């Protein structure tokens, strides 16, 4: 008797293939009458596969009375109601550690792309402009002060890369890390005031929602650069756009947006931003590992074996 | 009696200003009849200021019988005839060490921009394409094999950054460096065969001209990426373009071109290249240091003090 798995959104061709080979795969996003569909399949669905864009909230869990496990194709779990899962005996797994390096790599790539205007330079060459003069001078990365919001796995990986560019490292966390030689700040504003580059690298929770607000942006200031590889709602996005347009923030390298895949179009005209479509973990190598980990958690669950990467 | 200084090309607004304040500045590139001009000023010019695009060859030195010093706004000196300067008692200075970090930073920025398709991603977002689907999966940098051609100051700086991304490092040099823990190869082809990313980081000499030839490119192969932060003539450029067009090379991040600022237009259509207008040292901070070093060498020379950064 084949096991019903509801995949919430089209997150990975490979994963879809691997789930379809093993389970009774339902693709939620293809159903034209989704609530009708959940009623029809209430007794058949035993697992949900989510990602950072679509998870499992209380209403979905309530709608899936035979739900046993939510396996997320993500390290973050802001789209899963953990409290509710625990309350219902539903297991939750994620994909820890396996995307750390790619996300940290992208932070450094964004830094260089903004400070050295790599994307602008490449556009300049392809329109033939180099034949009429050199590109403007840009900004040195090595030696600049890098502030990091969050010093968990991804924040540490960013720090360790930036140290190789001779960047002094500072960070904010709820509590100081005793383990580290970096400079601890007890305030995001004070951190920002003392950073040339500010990197958002923490999970999204109520508490960290809009952790980059207007006051933080203005403290980072006209010669500072914001790097967001976290989540869009970490930033008060309309205030970020205003600050960029008005010269109050020096630049921004953004992988994530508050209402992605919508990106404020005013940003498209700005040479001091780099805008990416949430590609932090988006490599062939890392997505394969993540997909295999989702499958491996589901196979362990339905075979009575300990889970690989449980959270709840 | 003001001292004649011939500046060969328009390399730096700041430097031009600083030379104009101190010396009798001649701007060679503004003269409509240059050979007439050199005749007119043969007795007045005591210094030449060059860069990587225009230096001082034998004919110019012969044309400047009162020449005492050639101060280059560059670390490289391929555009200066050192042999001839030595023969004539002409001093030569350059700008060592001060651009190492920016050039090495740009190599890493090019690597990330190519492998993670940062420029392509940014173009994709700005044309609105994210509303219709996600960007393709790209290639992880961390852990990939980085081969470096040259292990002098810039090559070492590239290596040390790449090690922070967990990249195994290999290099080619005329002789093995006993100092290092990296993997030495005695052949550029063998290096290329064992690299995911191949970085050109050596001076340009006859011997290193076209050190990246078709055989090297094919050994790097369809999944390899070439990074050139050296000089354009390090590569057999028509063979590089063919290899990219035909799928025989995986990608390329290029700061320098054989006939810059001409860039083969066939490259403009390729998504697997990143093309920059020779911006390796092109930051406000580093160019100021370089300019001040040129001025400081000239002031030392004409005041009878030891030079700052002599080569000859």
């Amino acid at each position: 008797e084949a096991i019903g798995v509801l995949m919430m959104c089209p997150m990975s061709t490979y994963l879809e293939q691997e789930l379809d080979k093993r389970f009774k795969l339902f693709r939620y996003w293809t159903q034209p009458a989704q609530r009708d569909f959940l009623a029809l399949q209430a007794e058949s669905i035993r697992a949900v596969v989510g990602n950072s864009n679509a998870g499992a909230d209380a209403e979905l869990i309530d709608a899936l009375p035979k739900l046993e496990i939510v396996s997320s194709f993500s390290v973050g779990l802001d789209k899963v109601d953990l409290i509710k899962c625990e309350e219902k005996g539903v297991r939750v797994t994620n994909t820890p550690d396996v995307l750390t390096d790619d996300v940290a790599d992208l932070a450094i790539g964004l830094i260089l792309a903004v400070l050295r205007r790599i994307c602008e330079c490449d556009k300049y060459v392809r329109r033939g402009a180099w034949k009429f003069g050199d590109f403007k001078l840009t900004t040195k990365f090595s030696g600049k002060r890098v502030g990091i919001i969050g010093l968990g796995r991804i924040g540490l990986a960013v720090a360790e890369r930036a140290e190789a560019f001779d960047c002094p490292i500072s960070y904010f966390s709820r509590s100081k890390k005793p383990n580290t030689n970096y400079t601890y700040y007890g305030s995001v504003v004070e951190l920002a005031s003392n950073s040339d580059i500010l990197v958002v690298a923490c999970p999204l929770t109520p508490e960290t929602t809009h952790i980059i607000n207007r006051e933080v942006i203005d403290a980072l200031g006209p010669k500072g650069v914001l790097i967001n590889i976290g989540r869009g709602p970490h930033v008060d996005e309309p205030e970020l756009v205003s600050a960029l347009v008005e010269g109050r923030l020096g630049g921004a390298g953004l992988d994530v947006f508050e209402r992605e895949p919508e990106v404020p179009e005013k940003l498209f005209g700005l040479e001091n931003v780099v805008l990416l479509p949430h590609v932090g973990s988006g490599t062939v190598e890392t997505r394969k590992v993540m997909a295999d980990l989702v499958v491996g958690n589901l196979e362990a669950h339905f075979s009575g074996k300990p889970l690989l990467t449980p959270v709840v």
